[PDB]
């Protein structure tokens, strides 16, 4: 009879091996754009030259030609441009064919099918479907990155690292991305069908799927509950009743997962490093390249005029009316795409941030902004520049506020505080990379403030004491906060020096929770004298307010008789007790390994509702939630469980211990698995 498909063979494990996506948990046959892909046509005959195989492609709700989103292409001898079919050999009734897909095509979920002419009449019949992703490895390909090991890192790795902390301490945090997953993938890709652009009008979303810019900006919208519309619900009160606190998440795997299986309902709760981890998983699935950022001392200028206010009142107590502008640190990501829109030299690294922090074109989205750009004050370009310079080059102010004469005064200026030590791990480490040379010029020099004025310009058409707070002793939940304080006159005299102190908790962004101690003192010290006021905040006296941020603000406004006040402020890091993870027995794939967590409470009371969360990808599937017993005091927990590791190499295991008096302590380990 006439020419017709008796069945066909994907080749899937050779094409995804090739296209690299072989990594990914599903069965499916994922493939990456601007690239070819072999199979075998086995047909119930011969082919013949009279006959005609034209193959249909098509992605989206409304399949368009002239959109890309659908494309219609003979199997020929040669190829051609854009979508091609090529007839490499034909042993009797087996066809070997290889298709190619344009560099510039729409990602997404695609299907195959078959349009055969043979003997006067046609025919069709589908053949499949299939992902097409972003091409990281087609240098035509706007997200292509050369360097080998640069793409296996921001692009093949699903164990990270997001550093935390303060400007004084800086931290890390491990971070299951998890791209590869159980459903992650396709969840990912679900995303950009529920996004407002796509309710909005579906087929032009679609047909914009074919640009890192458009498929970034989306992304740093939907990551979030805002706009009614999203994955994580942003939470910085230091309640977090009716979801789980921040702090204790581990990766982006449970978070994703949760969002689909609630629902679509908004996941509780996230803050900054949340919507940064879980953003660059949905941005590596794609292929997009992309890693986590962390800036300290982030300024959210409200105002466009590169200038941040905080206040405090002559007590020594830090004002709500500015206390959270600028963040002990703010985490976001940055893609890397050629950027057709801003030039050749706007290409690169670009900030992608889904933090519901400010509402851009009315939603809360944010990026992609050019780097390079952000480093030259070249604000008018898109998207958001304005808010993430001020966010990296602001201008910090202190006020004194007072509320019974309702005056206000300036007390001093820095432009050197605001975005220090910004980091993102290391390619193929948990080394810290700074990269503060790559957002602006270094700080004190001609480029700085020119830039700075540029921006600025674009946008808006005697002491006699010093100051200085000190940790003295090793700061821990449990134990007691000794701080001291230091003062030295400068001047050739004996000043008397009044001195008003305040401490309260804070979430990491500068929300004030609580007073937890507060003091007054005069000292009289003689010429270039140096005091010491011991400052001293008992586990009662902070327990009862701390959050799992773990953070103490502590400020001094110090006062003469006839100068200005001298603002002393500090930031503090309470340690939590040592969680510990230990590997039994040398690791190996599809072989049981004997893992312990241990934990010992230093409390003079016992810790309740335990309970252990561990998971890693590779090393365990999805996440393994365990109750522990009460513990008493000054005793230790001894739990023990059994992984079986999946894929060989390096892995990373991650585990959370929370209990009533200590939420989220975390523990990680890196885990050798041999083949
Ligand atoms: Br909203
Ligand atoms: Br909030
Ligand atoms: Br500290
Ligand atoms: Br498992
Ligand atoms: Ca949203
Ligand atoms: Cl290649
Ligand atoms: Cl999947
Ligand atoms: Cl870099
Ligand atoms: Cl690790």
């Amino acid at each position: 009879a006439a020419l017709g498909v008796q069945s066909i063979n994907w080749q899937t494990a050779f094409n995804r091996q090739a296209h690299h996506t072989d990594k990914f948990s599903s069965q499916e046959l994922i493939l990456r754009r601007g690239q070819n892909f072999q199979v075998l046509m086995i047909m119930n005959k011969g082919l013949g030259s009279n006959e005609r195989l034209e193959f249909i492609v098509s992605t989206g709700p409304y399949p368009s030609e002239s959109a890309m989103t659908k494309a219609v292409f003979p199997l020929s001898n040669g190829s051609s441009g854009g979508w091609s079919a090529v007839l490499q050999a034909s042993n009797g009734n087996t066809l070997t064919i290889s298709i190619s897909s344009p560099a510039s095509a729409p990602i997404g979920r695609y299907t195959m099918a078959l349009q055969i002419f043979s003997q006067g009449g046609i025919s069709s019949v589908k053949l499949g479907t299939f992902i097409l992703l972003f091409n990281p490895w087609l240098n035509v390909d706007s997200v292509f990155m050369g360097n080998h090991a640069e793409r296996e890192e921001y692009v093949q790795e699903d164990a990270g690292i997001i550093f935390v902390g303060s400007t004084n301490r800086i931290g890390m945090i491990g971070w299951n991305f998890g791209q590869f997953e159980e459903d992650i993938l396709s969840i990912c890709l679900s995303i950009l069908d529920r996004s407002l652009n796509f309710r909005r009008d579906a087929a032009t979303d679609v047909a914009s799927r074919n640009d890192p810019k458009y498929v970034g900006r989306v992304l740093s919208a939907m990551i979030n509950s805002n706009d009614d519309n999203g994955v994580l619900a942003g939470n910085w009160s230091g309640t977090y009743t009716g979801g789980r606190d921040p702090r204790s998440w581990d990766g982006s795997v449970e978070i994703l997962k949760n969002w689909k299986k609630s629902g679509l309902s908004p996941v509780r709760y996230g803050q900054c490093w949340v919507f940064a981890g879980t953003l660059n998983t949905a941005l590596r699935s794609l292929g997009i390249p992309s890693r986590v950022i962390t800036n300290f001392n982030s300024a959210h200028d409200t105002d466009r005029n590169l200038s941040v206010d905080v206040y405090y009142d002559p007590m020594g107590n830090p004002l709500d009316k500015g206390s959270d502008s600028v963040w002990n640190f703010h985490v976001w990501n940055e893609g890397w795409f050629v950027r057709s829109d801003l030039g050749p030299s706007y290409g690169g690294w670009q900030v992608l941030d889904a933090t519901p922090q400010e509402r851009s074109q009315g939603v809360f989205q944010c990026g992609p902004a050019s780097v390079i750009g952000v480093r030259e004050g070249d604000v008018q370009l898109n998207f958001d520049m304005p808010f993430i310079f001020a966010e990296v080059n602001a201008d910090r102010i202190t006020w004194l506020y007072d509320n019974t004469t309702g005056k206000q005064w300036k007390n001093s200026v820095n432009s050197h505080t605001i975005g220090r030590y910004i980091s993102t791990k290391a390619v193929g480490s948990n080394a810290r990379m700074d990269v503060t040379d790559k957002y602006k010029y270094p700080e004190g020099s001609d480029q700085e403030r020119q830039v700075f004025q540029k921006a600025l310009g674009k946008l808006k058409p005697e002491p006699s004491i010093i100051g200085k707070l000190k940790v003295a002793g090793m700061l821990a939940v449990g134990k007691e906060v000794n701080l001291v304080l230091l003062l030295k006159n400068l001047s050739r005299d004996t000043k008397t020096v009044t001195v008003n102190m305040t401490a309260w908790t804070i979430i990491y962004n500068g929300t004030l929770v609580h007073e937890v101690w507060k003091d007054s003192a005069t000292m009289s010290l003689d010429p270039e004298e140096e005091a010491e006021h011991p400052i001293k905040i008992s586990y009662a006296q902070y327990e009862r307010y701390l959050k799992s941020d773990n953070m103490i603000r502590i400020t001094a406004v110090c006062k003469v008789p006839d100068e200005s006040e001298v603002v002393v402020e500090r930031d503090i890091i309470l340690d939590n007790p040592t969680l510990t993870l230990e590997v039994l027995n040398e690791a190996r794939v599809r072989k049981p390994v004997n893992v312990q967590m241990l934990f010992s409470n230093p409390l003079d009371e016992p810790v309740r509702d335990c309970v252990l969360m561990v998971e890693g990808s590779g090393l365990l599937l999805g996440n393994l939630k365990i109750d522990v017993p009460t513990l008493g005091p000054k005793e230790r927990s001894r739990v023990r469980f059994d992984i079986l590791p999946s894929r060989s190499g390096t892995k990373q295991l991650l585990a959370d211990f929370s209990c009533n008096k200590f939420p989220a302590i975390k523990a990680m380990l890196s885990i050798d698995v041999a083949e």
